């Protein structure tokens, strides 16, 4: 109640335990990490002897971005809405297509999504935080003032200090993010003094975002903090917090989840002993009456590969009747599948979250998705809905498969009702439409290359209904 | 406020620093790649035996670097623009074929984008930097003065210092470029004295750009700056950077990436010291250790193989031969994973290639990674585009296109358009010709000919379409305007043809 002082130390206090603890516990997990990652020394290599290290986990890495790649980064198609049936045509595609549209293709495309599993997977925190700026340059035809734009960025996780109890995106009670925001923003702020931190005097700056109530009532909403020296900063009640902090293995309740290197630290430790002890009883069997050994520890290093089989890359080989349909039931029950799966549904959150951000007002911009035409979408409906289910474990039917089956199994029923029965009976040109735009969107020409429409036309009376007719 | 020397040592020192860093840190990771990839030795090697290497990196650079070329050095298709739906055939192709007909086809084709990615493969990080030179030579028809024209080339990547701290490309607070600049580019500009560096002497040049404020008030935009000796330079506001620093990997928050060195240096290792075991195994079992007393044989058995067969002591009949152990092949099933290793990391083609007979070239050859690789380039390629579009955005030339046909408007004042696209190469749609090839063919003239017995021409595409139906057919074989125009949409020769002898069959 009625506090504006306090709330400086109380933030300081928390930003300074946070640091501690996240610091500490979470940069020595990340450091060792990389250590691993990168093949340096566990500090076990004894002076005189070689000691070399495998490198486990970034092969894995190698195989498993890709896989995101193909099931996220491939049209537009990966995330849906399924509304109202009755007001779907209207918004539905339209509203996924701008916020993909806009996220993909207009916000550096993939590289903030890949940044994102990169931290999620290697340093065990994957987090963006979304922002706006506003746009400038006009023409003083194309007088491009008063726009305003939203962003998406990493939030450099090693500055991402919150409370560690947590354990989701909406529970914290604590968020900061640390920057640098040098003199040039200050200067844009209107600051006119400087902190402990040449023009550019590689200044810090922090934000916070929590929960409090200086309005001499009850706790109030969340309340967005420019904390950066304990000087002039920007307080401001917040709405919604614009994080997403992957943890990449949806581990038991905590903020955070262990990475591949908490499991695979094993492995590699054991490949790296081992080949080291191979090449030491190379040595001694050159220089020499010490008795040799056998291949057979070889054989054992073969399942060391089977344990990268058994934890994640069960495709030892290339991959892992109608020739091994559905992919071979996936690969032999991949498990990157439900990966992408709980990745999607965190995307899920920010879809929501942009869409917010952009409900509120963002410009007059049309679509050109497909065609020309989209109404302002600074007022549309959130629906309250966001749906990931054809890319994962849900139908997520991939390309080749559900292509090949249904293409065959259609085509020969088509010949074989209009050669027996008709065209009437079953599926017409109205629904033929659709056959055909399978295939389009399989090959990604959806409505450029093949319109193949035909509805109910001005083409359509004059050849469906008038030449076909009196023919 | 009002700082016109300070800068220059301000400038000097943060070149030092830079050079400090950047040459020890990254010069001798990259001396380690070179020496891997040319089969150096290692230094581990001991005198009196062979120090035979063998060479890993240098395969799989020469794999990778063919399929960057088809997927790169093909057409012009790579980047589009599609603004909005109507007013995209007025700039969008246009500014397009513009953009590629120039850097590619006009500016000394492939070869420094190949070197960019040999860069991004080696030096670690592949940077190329775009400028400006004068167009000369007129008639005094073909009268050609005051033309300019824009280029770009590598940045001699030892030559690009940059500070640490950016991890990104317009993140940089000082970018130092090297070069030599010699005397005669010297009397170019005019400086009538020298520096500590026949009229050729080897002279040593900068250029840095970087934002600061010289006006009395906050951080300005970027400077370009020509400080070659603190001596007579060549300061302006700059806005732009041209510059794209690769890393061949997007690797985390920093600003060079590691390149396959840096991973393959293991396996070049083990493969190296596992065959040098080999052939020191097949010496062993050639000799076998034979152990003599002193006093005898005091030419140590001439390593127990030379031209004499008998040793010969003196009068001792013991005589040590011991035979060591044979050891088996399976050493050798190693060396096949070894490979699989570099398939596992990034040659999964082991093989020549890695229902429908394999659609989508059996996905790709089981999902071929170089995609993603592709897919960055990609997105640091659109940056340079976007780039040197404002190079041209700002002025080039009023010259004209032959896309197809005569006729371009001037291209000094299109918008910029603020963004690209490049779905149509890589982890997008972005799928090999062949594949779109094969399926749209059989698969939509199936349909068409099947609907065309039953329904006819008319219900789906005409012929204002099937225009577009034989254009992806001359697009996959590259012959799309000129060799088969096939046009027909409503034309003069469309009513003769189309409307009136058709009609009136």
């Amino acid at each position: 109640p009625m506090d504006d002082e306090q709330v400086l130390r109380h933030l300081d206090q928390l930003v300074n335990d946070a640091l501690d603890f996240n610091s500490s516990e979470l940069s020595k997990q990340r450091s060792e990490a990389l250590k691993y990652y990168f093949g340096e020394p566990f500090g076990n290599e004894r002076p005189g002897k070689s000691g070399i290290v495998s490198r486990d986990v970034q092969e894995t890495v190698d195989w498993i971005m890709p896989s995101l790649m193909k099931v996220f980064t491939s049209g537009g198609q990966v995330v849906k809405y399924e509304p109202d049936t009755a007001e779907d045509v209207e918004q539905a595609e339209q509203e996924t297509e701008y916020v993909n549209y806009l996220f993909m293709r207009k916000n550096e495309g993939f590289k903030v999504m890949f940044d994102w599993f990169q931290d999620t997977l290697m340093m065990k925190t994957g987090v963006v935080k979304v922002y706006v700026e506003e746009v400038l340059k006009p023409t003083f035809i194309r007088k491009d003032k008063k726009k305003r734009e939203i962003k998406v960025l990493c939030v450099k996780p090693e500055n991402f200090l919150v409370d560690r109890l947590a354990t989701c995106i909406d529970d914290a009670r604590f968020l900061c993010h640390r920057e640098k925001y040098t003199v040039s923003d200050l200067r844009l702020l209107g600051v006119p003094e400087d902190v402990i931190e040449e023009a550019n005097r590689e200044v810090w700056a922090s934000e916070c975002y929590t929960l409090l109530d200086v309005d001499g009532d009850g706790i109030s909403e969340l309340r967005r903090i420019l904390y950066v020296g304990d000087y002039i900063i920007s307080n401001e009640p917040w709405d919604c917090r614009p994080f997403a902090d992957l943890n990449a293995y949806r581990i038991a309740h905590k903020f955070h989840g262990m990475s591949v290197y908490d499991k695979i630290r094993d492995i590699q430790e054991i490949r790296s002993v081992l080949m080291r002890n191979i090449m030491d009883n190379i040595y001694r069997t050159n220089q020499g009456e010490t008795p040799q050994l056998s291949g057979e520890v070889y054989g054992m290093l073969d399942r060391l590969e089977a344990d990268r089989g058994k934890r994640t890359g069960i495709t030892d080989r290339t991959r892992g009747a109608a020739m091994s349909v559905n992919q071979l039931m996936t690969a032999a029950e991949q498990q990157i599948d439900l990966i992408a799966r709980m990745f999607a549904e965190t995307g899920v959150k920010r879809l929501f979250q942009l869409l917010h951000d952009h409900a509120i007002k963002y410009q007059n911009q049309e679509e050109v998705f497909q065609l020309r035409g989209k109404w302002v979408a600074v007022n549309p409906a959130n629906w309250r809905e966001r749906s990931d289910l054809t890319v994962t474990v849900g139908i997520g039917n991939m390309n080749k498969d559900q292509q090949m089956l249904h293409l065959m199994r259609i085509w020969e029923m088509a010949q074989a009702v209009v050669g027996g029965g008709g065209l009437g009976v079953l599926v017409s040109e109205q629904n033929l439409y659709n056959i055909l735009k399978e295939v389009t969107e399989n090959a990604g020409y959806k409505d450029p290359d093949r319109f193949w429409t035909n509805p109910n036309s001005p083409e359509a009376l004059q050849a469906k209904a008038i030449r076909e007719q009196k023919e």
